[PDB]
């Protein structure tokens, strides 16, 4: 349903964030003075 629909994309504009967190990691996170990575 609609309540699964928004959840699907949310659990994907959340994977992209987990992917964004899972980018460097230490290089990005440490590099993340003002997100210069």
């Amino acid at each position: 349903g609609i309540l699964d629909t928004l959840k699907q994309f949310a659990k994907g504009v959340g994977k992209d964030l987990v992917k964004g967190a899972a980018q460097g990691v230490l290089s990005t996170v440490s590099c993340k003075l003002a997100k210069t990575c």
